[PDB]
C-alpha cells in the first residue's frame, strides 16, 4: 500500500493549469509582500522588508517554539537570505553563516541592513552537498527542489537528510530542516531513524502552498511521523476536493527593522 500523500501527488499532477493555480493558494496564509517587492526594486535595504517569503515561514515556527535559534546559526541553502537575516534579529543569536549555490537559475544572496545585519555572512557558489561540516548551535536547511516525479522529490529529500546527518553529528542544539517530500517510503525510513537518534518532529507551516507537501523537521516538536504526514495529506486532499475557492488568508509580513548589533 501507499501513503495518502502519494494519492495527493497523483491528483495534483492531474489538475489542469487553471485548476492548479486556483488550488495552490486556496485557504493558505500568505503575507502581503507588495511593499517588499517594491523595496527590492528600489534598493531599499533599511525598511525592514524581508528579502523573501521564507522569513515569515521561519518566524511562524520560532514564535511557536518549534526551533530556538541561538549562538552560531548555520543556514544551508540560504538563497537570498530570508532565514539568515531573520535569525540575526533574535536576542540569543550571535553569528549567522549562510551557504547557497547561486549561479544560473539560483538565488544569489541579497545584501540587507535589517537589524543585526552585521552578524550575517552569506556565501554564494557553495554546493553544500560537498562542503565539509562545521560546528553550529542552530542548524537550518531549506533545500528541496520540486519535481512532478515523486521518486525525484524522494531522492532529493533523502540526499538532504544524509547531508544533515553529518552536520548534526557535530553536536547541534536546535535544528529546522525542510522535508520536501515527507510521504515517500525512502524519506519516511530515513526520517524515522533520524528522529530516533536526534529527536524532533514534523510540522506543517500554513504559509506553505497547497501545491507542495513540504514539512519541517524541527527540534522543538515531537510526535509520530506517519501520523503527522498523513494529517497533512488529508488536509491537502480535502482542499483539492472543495472547489469553492477563496484565495489566501492575508497577513502582515515580518518587520526586520534596521541597524547593527553589538
Ligand atoms: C508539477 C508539480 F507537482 C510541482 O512539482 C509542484 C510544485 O510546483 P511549484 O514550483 O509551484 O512549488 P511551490 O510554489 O508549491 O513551492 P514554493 O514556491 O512555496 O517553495 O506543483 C505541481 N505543479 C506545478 N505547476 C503545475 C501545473 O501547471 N499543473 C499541475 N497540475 N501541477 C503543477
Ligand atoms: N546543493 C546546494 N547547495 C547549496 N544551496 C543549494 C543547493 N541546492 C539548492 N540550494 C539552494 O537552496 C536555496 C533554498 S531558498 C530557501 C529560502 C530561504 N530559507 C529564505 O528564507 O530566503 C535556493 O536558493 C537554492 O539555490
Amino acid at each position: 500500500g501507499r501513503m495518502l500523500g502519494e494519492m495527493w501527488k497523483a491528483q495534483l499532477n492531474q489538475l489542469t493549469r487553471q485548476e492548479f493555480m486556483e488550488y495552490r493558494r486556496d485557504g493558505i496564509i500568505e503575507v502581503d509582500r507588495s511593499a517588499a517587492r517594491k523595496a527590492r526594486r528600489e534598493g531599499n535595504v533599511t525598511g525592514g522588508h524581508p528579502v523573501s517569503r521564507g522569513t515569515a515561514k521561519l518566524r511562524w515556527m520560532v514564535e511557536r517554539g518549534f526551533v530556538k535559534p541561538h549562538g552560531k546559526v548555520i543556514d544551508l541553502g540560504c538563497g537570498r537570505g530570508g532565514w539568515s537575516y531573520y535569525c540575526a534579529t533574535l536576542k540569543l543569536v550571535q553569528e549567522v553563516k549562510g551557504y547557497t549555490k547561486g549561479g544560473p537559475g539560483h538565488e544569489e544572496p541579497v545584501m540587507m541592513q535589517s537589524y543585526g545585519w552585521n552578524l550575517v555572512s552569506l556565501k554564494s557558489g557553495v554546493d553544500v552537498f560537498y562542503r565539509p561540516s562545521e560546528q553550529s548551535d542552530t542548524l537550518l536547511c531549506d533545500i528541496g527542489e520540486a519535481s512532478p516525479v515523486p521518486e525525484i522529490e524522494e531522492a532529493r529529500t533523502v540526499k538532504v537528510l544524509q547531508m544533515v546527518e553529518e552536520w548534526l553529528s557535530r553536536g547541534v542544539e536546535d535544528f529546522c530542516v525542510k522535508i520536501l517530500c515527507p510521504y515517500m517510503p525512502k524519506v519516511l525510513k530515513e526520517l524515522e531513524k533520524m528522529q530516533l537518534r536526534w529527536g524532533g518532529g514534523l510540522i506543517r507551516v500554513p504559509l506553505s502552498r497547497n501545491s507542495n507537501h513540504e514539512m519541517y523537521w524541527v527540534s522543538g516538536a515531537s510526535g509520530n511521523i506517519t501520523n503527522s504526514v498523513n494529517t497533512v495529506s488529508q488536509m491537502l486532499i480535502n482542499r483539492m476536493n472543495r472547489t469553492n475557492r477563496n484565495g489566501p488568508k492575508y497577513e502582515e509580513d515580518v518587520h526586520l527593522g534596521s541597524g547593527t548589533r553589538a
